[PDB]
């Protein structure tokens, strides 16, 4: 089961273009669409209505939603927490030099970190919460995206606006914190 995950990570990193269309600027932006798409599905299921995308210093991406939280219960299949099984089959995780999850669920904050899809430690309880949702922070792997790992605000802005227009009732916010002296935000909420 865990042998199958490792071969999956090797497959994705060996032929990344077969998975995300290209390793160009187009492929770098595709990472964000892959994560945001999961949060939109949680909203269409009726459980989330807010998504926030932050370009952080050094072109980290953080996506946050107010969904149920990715589940943390032990799979009978992997013997591992569900969230670990979901993220260690994620293309985004495989093509990120680092990725972090924080889950707010069961009044608990759970945390795991990964490098090229490989968990760095077991899922751990780190805090308490009265909210539910998921935070993902990732840094695209410079070894995969050799052309650029720099996001284009206007590219993200155009697609986030389109997603909010198509999926009415979802508040979707983009914020660029790369320059701490000049922070730019656009927030879309149709109907
Ligand atoms: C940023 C973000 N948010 C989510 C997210 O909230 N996903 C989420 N998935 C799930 C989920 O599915 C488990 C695994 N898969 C089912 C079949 O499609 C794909 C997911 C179950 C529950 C629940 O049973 O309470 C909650 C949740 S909340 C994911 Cl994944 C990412 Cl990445
Ligand atoms: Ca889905
Ligand atoms: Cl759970």
């Amino acid at each position: 089961g865990q042998i199958q995950v490792l071969e999956g990570l090797e497959a994705v990193r060996k032929r990344p273009g077969m998975y995300i269309g290209s390793t160009s600027e187009r492929g770098l932006h595709h990472l964000v669409w892959e994560i945001v798409d999961n949060s939109i599905d949680e909203a269409l299921a009726g459980y989330a209505n807010q998504i926030e995308v932050v370009i952080e210093k050094d072109n980290w991406i953080k996506v946050t939603d107010n969904g149920r939280g990715i589940p943390v219960d032990i799979q009978e299949k992997m013997g591992r927490p569900a969230v670990e099984v979901i993220l260690t089959s994620s293309v985004v995780n495989a093509l990120s030099q680092d990725l972090e999850v924080y889950v707010h669920r069961n009044e608990t904050i759970y945390h795991q970190a990964y490098k090229k899809g490989v968990p760095q430690f077991d899922l751990k309880e780190v805090g308490t919460t009265d909210k539910t949702g998921t935070v993902i922070r990732f840094k695209a792997d410079g070894e995969i995206f050799t052309e650029t790992t720099v996001y284009n605000y206007e590219t993200l802005q155009q697609r986030i606006r389109e997603l909010a227009f198509l999926n009415k009732g979802i508040q979707i916010t983009l914020r660029d914190e790369r320059d701490e002296e000049n922070v730019r935000e656009d927030s879309y909420h149709y109907e």
